[PDB]
């Protein structure tokens, strides 16, 4: 797998009400799956512009380790929620986004909770799903390659899938196959 070190000082904890899951931190943009905003009910049939209009800035808590960030403005970019925050993170590395292919190999850094806890190289199934129990419960840890010095996001993590496999969409909020975020 690549070394991961350039990616976790861009994890973090987002947690809107209940629900916690992980984002990217990059710039003064923290990147997380639209679903954060959803309760258990609304994740049925989730309407998410009339959810998002309902949510202030305050409801949305931002965790960089021991380090709450104060989130200033919101928006949608097709299913990845875009969290302004009033501090750039000094770690952001050179970067870009990417949109890959099944079969492309890419390394992923599992977090639980923004916390890193391995990172592993992974393909996915040519019918666009990941199979591995290391994305277990971590829901919106990111996939990336390295070349030389830059790092290119090339996934997001959105759900596990009845299956036992996993569904995400790359960085502009665009899935990886027929998926939709709703169960």
């Amino acid at each position: 797998a690549f070394p991961s070190g350039k990616v976790e000082g861009c994890m973090v904890q987002v947690t809107c009400g209940t629900t916690t899951l992980n984002g990217l931190w990059l710039d003064d943009v923290v990147y997380c799956p639209r679903h954060v905003i959803c309760t258990s009910e609304d994740m049925l049939n989730p309407n998410y512009e009339d959810l998002l209009i309902r949510k202030s800035n305050h409801n949305f808590l931002v965790q960089a380790g021991n380090v709450q960030l104060r989130v200033i403005g919101h928006s949608m970019q097709n299913c990845v929620l875009k969290l302004k925050v009033d501090t750039a993170n000094p770690k952001t590395p050179k970067y870009k986004f990417v949109r890959i292919q099944p079969g492309q190999t890419f390394s992923v850094l599992a977090c639980y909770n923004g916390s890193p806890s391995g990172v592993y190289q992974c393909a996915m199934r040519p019918n666009f799903t990941i199979k591995g129990s290391f994305l277990n419960g971590s829901c919106g840890s990111v996939g990336f390659n390295i070349d030389y010095d830059c790092v290119s996001f090339c996934y997001m993590h959105h759900m596990e899938l009845p299956t036992g496999v996993h569904a995400g969409t790359d960085l502009e909020g665009n899935f990886y196959g027929p998926f939709v975020d709703r169960q």
